[PDB]
């Protein structure tokens, strides 16, 4: 699954469920508060190595 | 267990010296970072982990140790991280090579380097060899 | 061919060097980026991996990092043969391929590096790479 | 157990160079075919340690 970085405060927060990757913003919901970030405050992670 | 390794930070000459230790065999290799954060501690493991079968760190609650950007790196690769003497009983060792050939380099980095390799190589197995035999020991059994 | 054989080379990907040690019988691969493509970023390299593998022989091609006195004296510290003059470069190719393919996921370049080395040595034909190296220098012994 | 001398006269490093001998203050190479007397500051004198 994808887990979701992001910034607001320079520290990043999260994971946070990815809902959306648009072209200059992000969905995620965090808490159940549902969230819209720039692309470049957002990092997406997979579990790649499972 | 063949994955589990412990890691923790040291200093000499006002520099950071983050460690990481295969406990079953005590192999170690090491780097001087610039700083102790989470982003310097984070590339460090993946480094780390592309390397070695990595699958448990057991660090110390430094905030370096417990930041997003080591969570982030350790989600990526797989590895579970657990938190609270190998390691520590580690630096001390490292720390006396490093004064035994200290004058022989310029640079504390190199005879950092030097001493994880007198560390690793010394024998009637040395950690090199048990690292490298204790994974594929795992591998070749299933 | 030996256990012991190495190959060295440097690539470059937006204005930066990347450094790839591949371990020839293998695939196996190690690489960082340094800040300048020198002898002493190279023999720095070099003492760090000859710690971790039983480095024996070095091949690389005549680039004036890889003929320094710095890796010079670093290979007769650590016991290594060095040797002048198509592995490396095909791996150079696989790396930035696996790079592009990642390279949206993480802002510094040096962060793709490291998940393209983790995705190439990790990745089963039936063993991967990271597997073979050991599975090799363990039987050597 | 053999040695290995590199040196500065020109910041770039020269070398291996044979060890004729070491005194306190300086070391006396073989370079090729010049024999040159260095200061121990401008010298490492290298161990094939790894053997
Ligand atoms: C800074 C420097 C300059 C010159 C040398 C060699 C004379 C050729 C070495 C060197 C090169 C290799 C070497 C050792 C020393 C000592 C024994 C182990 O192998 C180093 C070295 O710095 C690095 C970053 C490694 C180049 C240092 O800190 O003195
Ligand atoms: C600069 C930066 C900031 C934040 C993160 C995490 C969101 C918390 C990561 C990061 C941390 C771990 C990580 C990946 C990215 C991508 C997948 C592999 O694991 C990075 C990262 O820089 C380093 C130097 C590695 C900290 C980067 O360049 O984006
Ligand atoms: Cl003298
Ligand atoms: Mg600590
Ligand atoms: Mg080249």
């Amino acid at each position: 699954n994808f887990r979701v970085y992001y910034r607001d405060d320079p520290v990043w927060k999260g994971p946070a469920k990815l809902l959306e990757k648009g072209e200059g913003a992000v969905v995620i919901q965090d808490n159940s508060d549902i969230k819209v970030v720039p692309r470049r405050k957002a990092k997406i992670i997979r579990d790649y190595g499972k």
